[PDB]
């Protein structure tokens, strides 16, 4: 018992340590690479060091947390950094589907209207529409959150709230659809709309040659961002709703999964990013 339990929580460490360090590394390096090539440093790669952040803070504070609970069977770190752990986390998953709707309408606007998008979009302004995202991201998941509006008054949920080493999420439901319908189902309704008229309007371009190929290549790097995006999330988001209905539909293990692979999506985008060729070549660079 106590081997199975040693045997156990040195080989999850080890696979979360792996995590941890596959996301800190690919997102350190799409920062540096955009950060130190200047032929990187267009505005929608502004957009995509926004969205690397996102994904280094998953790295550097979601998973390490959730990571000494899936291990060690408890929260050790007390009840004001669980509280900060659980909005850091809610933080992320807003700031990345938000900033994945901004690029998506960045690249609608490029696609067509050329010469508008030209006058209009600078670094400058770039930076403050970054800035609007982390501050609408951080009002529609800290403060919720610090002001306890998601609680329940359950009494088994008043006894994790009380329990120090209890850091488990417990909503009530009007937060449960709240949030996620905030947070994630809006954005999301938002992207695909948005993202279904950049695909029309690039395949009303088809019919130099060349140069088009190149843009199309890069849209569809993007569009798979969104898309490898939406299928780590989904699955957490309608179970989430569900739950709300009924507790006994869909097994608890899988609710705690399609959780995870929320966070795994922090791994990816590096990974992706490796379909074009200026990435690889400063991937290679920097990693000497
Ligand atoms: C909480 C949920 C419901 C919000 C989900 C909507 C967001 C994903 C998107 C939809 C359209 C986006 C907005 C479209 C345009 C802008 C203008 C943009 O930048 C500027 O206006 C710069 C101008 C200047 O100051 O000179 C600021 C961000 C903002 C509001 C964007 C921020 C994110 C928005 C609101
Ligand atoms: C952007 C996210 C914003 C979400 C804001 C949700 C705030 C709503 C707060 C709320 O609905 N409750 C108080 C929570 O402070 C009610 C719950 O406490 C509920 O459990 C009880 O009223 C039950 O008795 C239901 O019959
Ligand atoms: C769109 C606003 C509709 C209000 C949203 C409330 C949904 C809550 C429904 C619910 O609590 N149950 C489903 C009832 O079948 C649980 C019952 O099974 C028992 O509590
Ligand atoms: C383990 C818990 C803290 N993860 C929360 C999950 O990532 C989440 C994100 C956004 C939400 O709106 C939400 O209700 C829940
Ligand atoms: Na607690």
């Amino acid at each position: 018992a106590e081997l199975l339990s040693q045997q156990w929580e040195a080989g999850m460490s080890l696979l979360m340590a792996l995590v941890v360090l596959l996301i800190v590394a690919g997102n350190v390096l799409v920062i540096a690479a955009i950060g130190s090539t200047q032929r990187l440093q267009t505005l929608t790669n502004l957009f995509i060091t926004s969205l690397a952040c996102a994904d280094l803070v998953v790295g550097l504070l979601v998973v390490p947390f959730g990571a000494t609970l899936v291990v060690r069977g408890t929260w050790l770190w007390g009840s004001f950094l669980c509280e900060l752990w659980t909005s850091l986390d809610v933080l992320c998953v807003t700031a990345s589907i938000e900033t994945l709707c901004v690029i998506a309408i960045d690249r609608y606007l490029a696609i067509t209207s050329p010469f508008r998008y030209q006058s209009l979009m600078t670094r400058a302004r770039a930076k403050v529409i970054i800035c609007t995202v982390w501050a609408i991201s951080a009002l529609v998941s800290f403060l919720p959150i610090m002001m306890h509006w998601w609680r329940d008054e359950d009494p088994q949920a008043l006894k994790c709230y009380q329990d120090p080493g209890c850091c488990d999420f417990v909503t009530n439901r009007a937060y449960a659809i709240a949030s996620s319908i905030i947070s994630f189902y809006i954005p999301l309704l938002i992207m695909i709309f948005v993202a279904l008229r950049v695909y029309r309007e690039a395949k009303e371009q088809i019919r130099s040659r060349v140069m088009l190929m190149r843009e199309h290549k890069a849209l569809k790097t993007l569009g798979i961002i969104m898309g490898v995006f939406t299928l780590c999330w989904l699955p957490f988001f309608l179970v989430n709703i569900v739950n709300v209905f009924n507790r006994d539909l869909v097994p608890d293990w899988l609710f705690v999964a399609f959780n995870w692979l929320g966070y795994a999506n922090s791994a990816m985008n590096p990974i992706i990013y490796c379909r074009s060729p200026d990435f690889r070549k400063a991937f290679k660079r920097l990693l000497a």
